[PDB]
């Protein structure tokens, strides 16, 4: 084996990230303004805009969830707070009209009661929210939720970064599979544990397991530009989950911070010291202040629409069939 | 597939940019001073120097077009101004002698009248000027122009980045095909839409469709050094279109700007906020002030002549047969 | 041959370093807190934590060796001091309880007497400590030690970076093989001599020679993050030797240094000018002050435990069977 | 073709530079101090140290040539001065004892008289000194010199970067072939003309043409570290020519320059504006002041000796058979 040892499977693939590829233009009759950006979040739920906000305490509470839903996407409420308060945030969202909302739950001992309280509050989507879903406890939670509340609530499981893990969630009854182990902007798992999977390859692999079963893939983490949304969807994802790109908005939790004459907001991993309060797998950082959510979503969707024009994609389902060119470090 | 999924066509190629390759020296009896730098701009029009200036409002108005023609190249007048004023710029150029001039038109509702006014003003070349020519409206415009004014005016279509798109323009009747989706120095399409094609590969692909039909390729965007002109032509282009490299010259529109004791000129994408005045796909920047055009062209052509000496290319047609070595990130 | 000449063996492999790969998550029933981190240092000696401190005069003297042993690892006492003083350091360690300790010896004329004095002092492990063990003098020293004191002392030989060199040490009777030629943070061998081997490939190759003979591999040099420990072990090493990562700790030799308001400690190669006091193959530098050893080891082991959770590795022997994905320069 | 077009020969190879490879250690009985560093400069001339100084006006005049010869290498006197003065520099060198010396000549109209004056002055080596030797005028000059003064003077031709060009010089009667088109530290040919060849690949290719005819290869340009000398020789070169590495020495022409509290010397390409006094293919820069030549050579040879120890190379001829590992951008 060219890279060492005698086992060709030891280094099992070459992982590509968003920056490694560009979408190729193709024959097009599609004007950006007329593209249909709707897409499946889950088997049953279709969003007008294929974007959901991260389940993080510096990204999504009620205000963000309301704004995301009004913009045609959805928020996933974070779970770093008492069950009663999270359920109260769900009720706050539902009191602003017929707005979709999701909420994260873990697999710990309080997870089941949390899930039931969220169900009682009218949640539309439960996200079984872990760093590594290829685990019996996570698969069992997904299955139990689907068998118990599955007729009224869509159940998302994650996160995964391999075909086999995606396949396991599908078998457990997941209504969507969330992909991303290691790619988050505030993630240190790659350096702390040495574990991860570049996101374009992770999506291609997860999609290979999920698409044949009609299960949508949510691309979660590592998206830094509007163009990355188009790349994620072209790799076969049905929606993208955004943390960093939304953390600087007015609607995210937290105050405005002024450093060196510039405006920022705090953005921190849920595995950071501050969020857990230990072996942290996230950092506490800041992102530039970006103004209203509605405006940020406009620009993100605008970039997606441009990509749909260039690739001749009238719908997100067509964009999922677009082709890439791999680029070098020289090219950017 | 090593990079993910089961479809070998999903990542369809490895795209190389100028920085990824160098021209190999070959046996030579050619002195740089004696090389013939002439080349086809279009099927009928041969330039003394294989260089044309970008159709941009910080690059080419009448003064630049006149200087480019006198230097042996050509200018393409930008279309970000009223039809009457663009036609007046054509007449200004033709009043400075028997100088070649081109002018850009779009495919919007005013495009046809603009084209006819330019024809009336004596324009030699019409450039159907879009970001993505693989589209029925663009192909129809190229065809209608060729069938209507084609005996007196050469019609260029662009831009493309794939073999199939180049082939479509050829079939529509293009007299030249302009290549470049995403590579411009001021371009943000790669990050906003996630779309693009590294330019050496784009030229190789377009040439594969155009050369067998005797249609010249204009390499447009991403050229940062005189050596890139030689690389573009060796990849099979017949001319290069330059924006950034010419924007700092005396003859470009705009004033001199002084920042930190150094001289610059403004250079902005036609898809920037300022040019359109929205989802911008270009930035507004600056380039170092470079002095007279004639002098910049001297240095650019000087580099091209050096490359022709090293590669044993007596003519541009011979340079189109030169070979490359691919280099690593370490090498530069 | 694509890279030049006609000999495919001239460039014999593509060498990967830690930064070139990530560990892939796999199905897991393993909680980080419950993983078994124990591993073979040598054929007979199993450590609770698979970490040993470098035999360097800015890393390991008695205080460090004691702290490493108490933390479940081991120290290798440096040999840049008189024989009597090194033996006295061994006795200091053994007087702090039943603590494992190793000590470095060379192959020069004083090496044999040094080894015997260390034996007399109660040393558990002798490390034949060279930059290049594929040499008759080094193999002879390993063999003579194993035949003379091998029943009471485990003998480590190093360093190697190739399969053949590892095989030679195995044949000579080594109880462990230490891998690393060129990768150390303070190493300049790569630039001074132009010699080296990227560490992931070096480990894969050495393991191919050592594992079939039941000889553990110690990965020595180039580890910069806790995640690199997991990568080294997954490549097949049984323990990791750390210099830079431990040099900033309270227990390392040397004083605290204050520069620009920040705390550091000196860290220098044993091939640096200062250590030898010539053609140096190491530099004299500094590392950030890190606090107590016990705390640094906690974080390092914490990262390893996280990796074991993600990869479903209940033991280090299972982690040695984990798989990698190769990443690009874009990905990190 | 993965990189574009339908012609697999268009991008003819992947070119590696020094930074792309490391030498692999191999079984060794060689101590650095006992390696034999002697090597053929030309078919007849063997140097004690395989190093020659560049024919540049900021590197080699009489003082440098004398010091290089005393150190066991050789200087090549630059030709940017009147014939009478260059010949006088040769006589100055020969008046310091039985010291080898070379001198550069071009192929212009004064080249033949220059060569004869140098012959009359007692020069040992004539270097036909061009940027591109694959040219009838250069091959003719090499041949005419070899047929006219070849019994008393060794004739070097250069520079080349391809197998075919090297083969042409061999056929013309060259006693050595000098390799390097584009790699020099002060070279801008790669950016001005877009022409070049990464040096490890260039050496491998030239050696494939030269070694079977017993013609030594001089690796000229791009060497930045002592380790690069070992890499160049292992790729099959017999000597290395150094510009930048020797330009900072006391013996080079030019004065000491003080900027920002640090000492430098001017170092400029022979294709720079200043040297020619136009389309320059070199820059005028500076290098850190390095002290006496003898000391710099000691360190360079020291690194080479280290490499010979690691690779088990008793002689330069053995080092020419050593193997490489290719490294990634991550590895350094
Ligand atoms: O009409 C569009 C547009 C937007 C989205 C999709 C689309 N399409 O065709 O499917 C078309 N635009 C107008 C202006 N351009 S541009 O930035 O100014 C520009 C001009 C010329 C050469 C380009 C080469 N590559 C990039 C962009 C270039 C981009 C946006
Ligand atoms: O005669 C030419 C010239 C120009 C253009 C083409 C050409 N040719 O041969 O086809 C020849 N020049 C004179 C001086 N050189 S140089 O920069 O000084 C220089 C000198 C020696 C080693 C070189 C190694 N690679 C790069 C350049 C080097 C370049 C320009
Ligand atoms: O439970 C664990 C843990 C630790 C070690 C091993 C392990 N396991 O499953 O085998 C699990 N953690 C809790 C929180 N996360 S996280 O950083 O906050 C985080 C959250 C969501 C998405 C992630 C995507 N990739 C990285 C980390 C992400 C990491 C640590
Ligand atoms: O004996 C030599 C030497 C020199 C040249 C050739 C040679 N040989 O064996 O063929 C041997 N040295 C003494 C000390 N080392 S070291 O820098 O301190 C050092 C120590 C331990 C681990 C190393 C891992 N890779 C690099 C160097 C390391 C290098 C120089
Ligand atoms: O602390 C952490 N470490 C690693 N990943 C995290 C952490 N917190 C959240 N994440 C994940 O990172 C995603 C956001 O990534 P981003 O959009 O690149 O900032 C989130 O949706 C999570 O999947
Ligand atoms: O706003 C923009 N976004 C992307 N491409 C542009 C824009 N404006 C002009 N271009 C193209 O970029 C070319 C100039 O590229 P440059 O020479 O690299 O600066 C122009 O000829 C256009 O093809
Ligand atoms: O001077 C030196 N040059 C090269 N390698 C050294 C030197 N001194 C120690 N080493 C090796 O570098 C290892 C530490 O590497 P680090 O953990 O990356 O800092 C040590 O265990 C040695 O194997
Ligand atoms: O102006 C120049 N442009 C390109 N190459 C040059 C020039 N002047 C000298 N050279 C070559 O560069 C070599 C020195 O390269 P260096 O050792 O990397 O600095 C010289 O021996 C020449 O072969």
């Amino acid at each position: 084996v060219p890279t060492g040892g005698d086992d060709p499977t030891k280094i099992a693939m070459l992982g590509l990230t968003f920056d490694d590829v560009l979408l190729l233009p193709a024959a097009s009759d599609v004007l950006p303004a007329n593209a249909d950006t709707s897409s499946q979040l889950t088997k049953k739920i279709r969003l007008k805009v294929p974007l959901v906000s991260s389940a993080m305490d510096t990204v999504t509470e009620a205000r963000m969830a309301i704004a995301m839903a009004r913009a045609g996407g959805m928020g996933v409420l974070h779970r770093n707070l008492p069950v009663a308060e999270q359920a109260a945030q769900v009720e706050t969202v539902k009191r602003s009209g017929g707005l979709l909302v999701g909420a994260a739950v873990g697999v710990g001992d309080d997870a089941w009661e949390r899930a039931m309280a969220l169900r009682d509050a009218g949640v539309d989507v439960l996200v079984v929210d872990t760093a590594h879903a290829h685990n019996r406890k996570v698969l069992d939670m997904v299955h139990r939720l689907k068998t118990t509340v599955g007729d009224e609530i869509e159940v998302v499981g994650g996160n995964v970064a391999t075909r086999a893990a995606a396949a396991a969630l599908v078998e457990a009854g997941a209504d969507a599979v969330k992909v991303g182990v290691g790619p988050g902007s505030i993630c240190t798992t790659r350096v702390v544990a040495g574990v991860g999977a570049p996101q374009i390859t992770a999506i291609l692999e997860a999609v290979a397991a999920c698409a044949p079963h009609g299960v949508p893939v949510i691309a979660d983490g590592g998206l830094q530009y509007s163009g990355d949304i188009a790349k994620a969807l072209a790799a076969g994802a049905s929606t993208a989950m955004l943390g960093s790109l939304l953390a600087g908005t007015a609607e995210s939790p937290g105050e405005l911070i002024l450093v060196n004459g510039k405006q920022f907001k705090s953005y921190r991993g849920m595995g950071s010291l501050g969020a857990m309060q230990l072996v942290p797998e996230g950092i506490e950082g800041r992102v530039p202040f970006r103004g209203p959510l509605s405006t940020v979503i406009h620009q993100l969707v605008g970039g997606l629409r441009a990509a749909m024009g260039y690739t001749g994609s009238a719908t997100i389902e067509e964009l999922q069939q677009a082709q890439f060119v791999q680029i070098t470090a020289a090219g950017l």
